[PDB]
Parts: structure tokens; C-alpha cells; sequence
């Protein structure tokens, strides 16, 4: 579904070399968000060969894709824009306002989308609440899909993701939640963190996190693949515990 320019670039929110992305509109009847490439950012192919896959996966909780601009002039990806910023965005400003029943649930937004992610076995390598959208009333989706602090052990070493990688990370992620917007392993370096997680340290329960939700955020942070939970089971072990505590 090849979009020619019948965008209008209203503004720019967000940058980094592979595009600036920008608030726009698609034949006014939408509130798009567009991302445009550079000019040797990506190879033509590359892009493309992307924007394919991304439209090829699909769930209410992964952000949606209006169509493509290959139509030339700086080439550009067409998402539905989300209402409401990234995640971390908006648990910084809107600290203390939120719920742990309202935290939690944004975290089972984020599992549902990674479960089908997991099964469609792609690999998002850079799972964070940066790359994490709020829209339609809290209701949270993944983008950016298609850091070592947000690293697995099998990252730090051998560069080697999985979906297990993932989980890690989405551990990280549930602690951005529920820290509400905090920087994990923020006094430290790189070259630091890895030794802290390696000796066994883990990032400390924030207060709005129950110790069933610590739990599961520690399970993430197994130092074995497969001592941690495929997302489709992470995603059940959340249901349960929002249901009550």
C-alpha cells in the first residue's frame, strides 16, 4: 500500500541518523507519524525489505502502518501516530500518577505484542520504554521493531539475541514501569554494569512494583535462556497476578 506524497509535515518529533520522524497527516482524514530515511542511511533495499516484514506483522498491541513513500524524495515509512508520545516520556512526566493496577497493565500491553512477536519469531534488539508508544487511553504498543543496560548476558558477550534476549529486556522494560520513567543501572558504566549483572546484582524492586510483579521482572533476568520465560508465558504469569496481586 505505496503512499505518494499525500502526507503534510506538520512537525519534527524525533531524530538520530535513519530518519527524522514527523507529525503529519495522510489526506487530513489521518494523524500519521511519519518516519523518513536520510540518503545513505539505508540501503533502498534494506528499507524495503524492512517496511515488508513490518507490514506483514500485525497486533492490536504493535503499532500500525498506514503505507510507504517510495514515491521518492527522502523515502518514508507511515504510521498511525500514537497520541501520546513514547512510554518513557510519558511515565517521567505523569510520575506518581499512575496506579500499580495502571503500571502493570501497561506491561501486559507491551507482553501481548512481544508473545506475538516471539511466535511471528522476530527478535526486537532494543527492547525499551523509549521504543514504547502510549495512544488511545494508556493502551500501550511496541514500534521502533523491524544499550547494555537493557542487554542479556548472551548480548554483552556473544552479541548473541534469541527472544529470550527480549525477555531481558522486557524485565528492564517492567522496571522503567514501574520505577515510572527511571534510568536503570543509572550511576554506572557500561564497562561496570556488566560486571554488577555477571556477580549476580539486579535492579532493585521500585516501590510501585508488588513482589509478585519483582518476581517475574527477576525470572526475566535469569543468566539462562532458557531459565526464563517465553513471553506467551510471561504474558500469563502477568494475568494472573493483575488479578489481584
Amino acid at each position: 500500500v505505496i503512499d505518494p506524497s499525500e502526507l503534510t509535515f506538520v512537525q519534527e518529533i524525533g531524530s538520530g541518523q535513519f530518519g527524522l520522524v514527523h507529525l503529519g497527516y495522510w489526506l487530513n482524514k489521518d494523524k500519521v507519524a511519519i518516519k523518513t530515511i536520510r540518503e545513505g542511511a539505508m540501503s533502498e533495499e534494506d528499507f524495503i525489505e524492512e517496511a515488508e516484514v513490518m507490514m506483514k506483522l500485525s497486533h492490536p498491541k504493535l503499532v500500525q502502518l498506514y503505507g510507504v513513500c517510495l514515491e521518492q524524495a527522502p523515502i518514508c515509512l507511515v504510521f498511525e501516530f500514537m497520541e501520546h508520545g513514547c512510554l518513557s516520556d510519558y511515565l517521567r512526566t505523569q510520575r506518581g500518577l499512575f496506579a500499580a493496577e495502571t503500571l502493570l497493565g501497561m506491561c501486559l500491553d507491551v507482553c501481548e505484542g512481544m508473545a506475538y512477536l516471539e511466535e511471528a519469531c522476530v527478535i526486537h534488539r532494543d527492547l525499551a520504554a523509549r521504543n514504547c508508544l502510549v495512544g488511545e487511553n494508556q493502551v500501550i504498543k511496541v514500534s521502533d521493531f523491524g544499550p547494555v543496560k537493557w542487554a542479556s548476558p548472551e548480548v554483552f558477550s556473544f552479541s548473541r539475541y534469541s527472544s529470550k534476549s527480549d525477555v531481558w529486556s522486557f524485565g528492564v522494560l517492567m522496571w522503567e514501569v514501574f520505577s515510572e520513567g527511571k534510568i536503570p543501572y543509572e550511576n554506572r558504566s557500561n564497562s561496570e554494569v556488566v560486571e554488577d549483572i555477571s556477580t549476580g546484582f539486579r535492579l532493585y524492586k521500585p516501590r510501585l512494583a508488588s513482589t509478585h510483579v519483582y518476581q517475574i521482572m527477576n525470572h526475566c533476568w535469569k543468566e539462562r535462556p532458557e531459565d526464563r520465560p517465553a513471553f506467551s508465558r510471561l504474558l500469563r504469569q502477568l494475568a494472573e497476578i493483575a488479578e489481584s496481586g
